[PDB]
């Protein structure tokens, strides 16, 4: 499978099989994405990757926390931009109907359930990182979920987690000098889930690139 | 070309052939990238590509920054964090050896070679707006590597560089964007010279012995 054809056919999961993930498998994948490049080399991504009872445990504390209410709240950082502008966020509105076309807690409680994948990756840092190391991040992080799609396994990266970060965190065993950026369901897509069928809008290129001197 | 295959041998290139890159098929690269997923698709990365002429302003206007020394530095954020300890401050000092072993002074002179594009013929600037926070960054990253990817699987080289961001205003200025921007980094874009001896080194990386903790298996 071409790099090209794995982008093309990576896609946010959210409704996985209970099909094992071979272990071994995820250990291949994880010494590829290594390969990632990262400003100076420093390799600052992390990962602790959960499954089966302790999957189960970071589930119930989060659980606690959500039937908390507001108040239960953890945030590690600001997962939308303060001062985020509607003609921004009609690119989340845009994919937001077409995910689903009350409810909506139903269906965000799925999330952390990790839309039932079997296994859930915890990507954090040091606090001492910048933000040119989470994008050192986000290199490691797209080239897992590339990997997956070309190893015959799916993916769903989850932000959703940091709103409980420090749950997650201790529930994790990771000391408070640690900050979890996001989750990464893990596991086999049902690929006759009609959640995971929806062709998945992006913007036209014309408001991305300029081009100079050509 | 498998995506495992271009995750391995994609590199940092630092020695471009002059060979001029196909402005259709860097175009075709875009269209793709743009598959890569964000945080509330709110897909934050923009990029402003450069060459010829133009790519050759922003290299002088920059030179003239450089040589005011200190002085003329306008960082547009941390580029290193700042207190960096190890394990990671070894780490980039280790890939800081392979790389001149493979060529003060003439550490100095190589260094230069940055504000070059190290001779790539094209070079992107990949931008965002202020407002974005780190997980925006994280995004950028995502497309960023989905690019470098693409190009390797296209028999295209890059470098990614973050010192540009030394003198982001500069940047800025010479590209014509507002400060409602902030520069991430550059990517400088081209053909590998293969029988480079800075291209050919072995890059070195932590085992996943460092990276990985497995809970529950
Ligand atoms: C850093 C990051 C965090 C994300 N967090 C969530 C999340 O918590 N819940 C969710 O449903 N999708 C999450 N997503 C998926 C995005 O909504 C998705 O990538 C975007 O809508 C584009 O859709 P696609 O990835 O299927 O192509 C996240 C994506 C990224 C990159
Ligand atoms: C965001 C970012 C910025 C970078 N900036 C520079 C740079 O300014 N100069 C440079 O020589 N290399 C730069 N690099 C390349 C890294 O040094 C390189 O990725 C690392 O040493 C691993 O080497 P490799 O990518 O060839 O495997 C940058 C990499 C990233 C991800």
């Amino acid at each position: 499978l071409s790099a090209s054809e794995a982008l093309a056919r990576r896609r946010s999961v959210r409704a996985f099989t209970d099909r094992p993930v071979d272990r071994a498998l995820l250990a291949r994948i994880f010494e590829i994405a290594q390969r990632a490049p990262s400003g100076g080399n420093l390799q600052p991504w992390q990962a602790t990757v959960v499954t089966g009872e302790r999957w189960q445990a970071v589930q119930d504390a989060v659980a606690a926390r959500i039937v908390m209410g507001r108040e239960g709240f953890q945030p590690e950082y600001d997962i939308a931009p303060r001062g985020l502008t509607d003609p921004w966020d009609s690119r989340r509105f845009g994919v937001g109907e077409a995910l689903y076309a009350a409810g909506r807690i139903a269906q965000f409680q799925q999330n952390y359930r990790g839309f039932g994948a079997p296994v859930m990756l915890f990507l954090h840092c040091s606090r001492i990182m910048g933000p040119p190391q989470w994008a050192d991040m986000g290199m490691w992080l797209q080239s897992v979920m590339l990997l997956l799609v070309e190893h015959g396994l799916a993916s769903c990266p989850q932000e959703c987690w940091a709103m409980y970060g420090a749950t997650v965190r201790a529930e994790l065993g990771l000391g408070d000098d640690q900050i979890l950026f996001s989750g990464l369901a893990i596991g086999h897509a049902d690929e006759e889930a009609p959640v995971n069928r929806w062709p998945v809008p992006r913007v036209g290129l014309d408001e991305v690139i300029d081009w100079q001197g050509f």
